[PDB]
């Protein structure tokens, strides 16, 4: 009957959250009851989901997390379930969905309460004595986990991407784009950069703004950027002012009409410092939106392979981003080709079936 799903936070505008939601919904369609344990739930509660919001408190997140696992475990001890699936690393998981990269790997780039907590919770999952089954979405991170923990090969299962169908370009894409461009006041010659997804700092909004500001006068004048995410705009409001970008940048809060932004824009810019996968890279691809992304992103290879944009090699060089942005925007035939390529690729590649493959592994 019952499946316990565990994640620290539910909200609709996150990739971890949307993956969780598509997996929970697929399990519910196969006959199972759905219980969710969480620190917060924003937005509607689907019909039939029992959502338990933990009442635990602590000034430090890592300590909040520890009290959360105690609270959750008490409840399961009293009201058991058939399988426990986590979206965050912690003890007590039968299945862990690897929405984060390897923490130990990034920590080596230690007496802290934070570090100790996060490595201990990673180890609880990945230590060879753990029974946790792991659903991988970044192929590249599996050897990093093995390197740090010695995790058994037979415990890892790689899933395809899980892009939702509404991201796919519709038969009326031209009109959706036209209506979006009207609403935002973008002419045929205007160029729109979009930076999409919460966590602007890690996803490199500071680098995107610098590249926009560094453009040649002729392109700079025609170009604007919209960032969309739940983050506090205020640290970026200062950067935007200092680069003189007040009249050509907007930062919006989370929205549920992302496909309109992907159809209406001219380039997705994603110069992330680090990124486990990069859902929005693939969402741009299926919408025929050209991408500019750093090679550090786990899904950047899809952009190279589909020939749907340009991947910036490491090590990161602001000068190299600046030049590559200007070349992509100056090259209109190249953008048209990147666009066609992404749409052709989206029609034959499996970028969709994650939730069914995940549900198969969770359930048999
Ligand atoms: O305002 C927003 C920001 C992101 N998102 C979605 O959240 C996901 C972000 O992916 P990520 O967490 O893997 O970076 C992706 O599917 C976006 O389309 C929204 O739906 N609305």
């Amino acid at each position: 009957a019952t499946l316990a799903f565990i994640l620290y936070k539910y909200f609709p505008f996150g990739g971890l959250q949307r993956d969780f939601m598509r997996i929970a919904l697929e399990c519910q369609r196969r006959g199972h009851d759905i219980r969710v344990y969480t620190l917060i739930w924003e937005g509607d509660v689907p019909d039939g989901f029992e959502v338990l919001v933990a009442p635990v408190r602590s000034i430090f997140n890592h300590r909040r997390n520890e009290k959360f696992t105690a609270w959750v475990r008490a409840d399961l001890d009293r009201r058991p379930v058939q399988r426990v699936i986590g979206f965050n690393k912690m003890p007590g998981l039968d299945v862990y969905y690897a929405a984060d990269a390897c923490f130990e790997e990034k920590a080596q780039t230690r007496q802290w309460g934070r570090y100790r907590h996060f490595a201990g919770y990673e180890r609880a999952v990945f230590d060879p004595a753990s029974k946790t089954e792991i659903l991988m979405i970044s192929e590249v991170q599996q050897p990093l986990f093995v390197k740090h923990y010695g995790t058994q090969a037979e415990r890892f299962h790689l899933l395809p991407p899980g892009i939702s169908q509404d991201r796919r370009a519709p038969a009326n894409a031209a009109d959706v784009r036209a209506e979006f461009r009207r609403e935002f006041g973008l002419e045929e010659d205007d160029l729109l950069l979009v930076q999409i997804g919460s966590g602007f700092k890690t996803k490199g909004l500071d680098r995107s703004l610098k590249a926009l500001s560094a453009l040649p006068k002729a392109l700079r004048r025609r170009t604007r950027l919209i960032a969309i995410g739940q983050d506090d705009p205020k640290p970026f409001l200062l950067q935007i002012a200092a680069l003189g970008l007040n009249d050509q940048v907007q930062i919006l809060k989370g929205r549920s009409d992302i496909p309109r932004f992907l159809l209406g824009a001219d380039l997705l810019i994603h110069p992330a410092y680090n990124e486990n996968t990069g859902t929005v890279l693939l969402e741009a691809l299926v919408s025929g939106l050209p991408v500019l992304v750093t090679d550090v992103c786990g899904y950047a290879h899809y952009i190279a392979e589909a020939d749907a944009g340009r991947v910036l090699p490491s090590p990161f060089e602001q000068d190299s981003l600046n030049r590559l942005l200007a070349e992509m925007l100056e090259d209109a035939p190249a953008r048209a080709a990147w666009s066609r390529n992404g749409l052709a690729y989206a029609d034959h590649a499996d970028l969709y079936s994650m939730p069914q493959r995940a549900a198969d592994l969770i359930l048999g």
